């Protein structure tokens, strides 16, 4: 029935809500200056960046920020990680199924989110308390410079499609429950539930979006944007740990990275 599945994109986006602090619609009222419920301070230089750490919480500039930006994605794993247990049937899962699912789903879903973070000139760092220029990003040091840019170049595609936080949260739902994952030892239960999200976010999508055509379709093809990105990602990330040697990185990021 449309009730069932009604009821199923309700609960996900309760949950979303509570595992997010950092809602897309927080984000675009923020970069939105217009409702100043609290306006960011900007970095688009280096002597900008001071007053970055002056008035927020948060070894070379560029080296600095990467390892910032890498410590965003951390909390961002957890997160996630806190948002697929409440997805139903996750947890029922072979537990080996369960990580790998984590294990590639996660990155799909730090950009998917990031680009609520995002505009056209920028990114919210810090909870929302900063903004990141994408030209000073841009021009940072070349093992670093074009590192964050593609992430821009897909949410300015995605942003497009214009979702709500209601609409993510049952689309970063699908994203983690793929099947498509190399290493299921058990592939059905997890394709079973997808399906019945994919139900859930077709509904949703004519619910909330009705003049919007075929915005499903259209967005079940951005994940081709998301593989691509993600991968570009690994080998920009494999350069980094041989020109920096001397640069660590969290342990949780390690585990995303068994490479070939
Ligand atoms: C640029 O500042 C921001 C602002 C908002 C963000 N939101 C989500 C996730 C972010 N982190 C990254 O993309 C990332 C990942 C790795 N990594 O996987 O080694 C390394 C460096 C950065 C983020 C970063
Ligand atoms: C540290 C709070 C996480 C939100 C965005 C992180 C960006 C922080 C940074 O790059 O300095």
């Amino acid at each position: 029935e449309s009730a069932d599945l009604r009821a199923l994109a309700k609960h996900l986006y309760d949950s979303y809500i509570k595992s997010f602090p950092l809602t897309k619609a927080k984000a675009r009222a923020i970069l939105t200056g217009k409702t100043t419920d609290k306006s960011p301070f900007v970095i688009y230089d280096m002597n900008s960046l001071m007053m970055g750490e002056d008035k927020i919480k948060f070894k070379e500039v560029a080296i600095r920020i990467f390892q910032g930006c890498q410590f965003r994605s951390v909390e961002a794993v957890q997160e996630i990680t806190e948002y697929a247990k409440s997805i139903p049937g996750f947890v029922n899962l072979d537990l080996n199924d369960q990580v790998t699912l984590l294990k590639y789903g996660v990155h799909e879903i730090i950009y998917t989110m990031l680009a609520s973070l995002m505009n056209k000139d920028g990114v919210l760092i810090s909870e929302g308390q900063g903004f990141m220029t994408r030209e000073f990003l841009k021009s940072l040091r070349k093992p670093f410079g074009d590192f964050m840019e593609p992430k821009f170049e897909f949410a300015v595609k995605f942003n497009a499609l214009e979702l709500d936080d209601s609409d993510l949260a049952i689309f970063i739902a699908v994203i983690i429950l793929s099947g498509d994952r190399p290493g299921l030892l058990n592939v059905k239960p997890i394709e079973d539930i997808q399906d019945n999200l994919l139900q859930a976010l077709e509904l949703q999508l004519k619910l909330n979006h009705p003049e919007s055509s075929q915005l499903f379709a259209k967005l079940l093809q951005k994940m081709t944007d998301l593989r691509q990105i993600v991968t570009e990602h690994v080998q920009l990330l494999q350069v980094i740990k041989k020109t920096e040697t001397d640069m660590s990185l969290h342990p949780l990021l390690q585990e995303i990275y068994k490479d070939l």
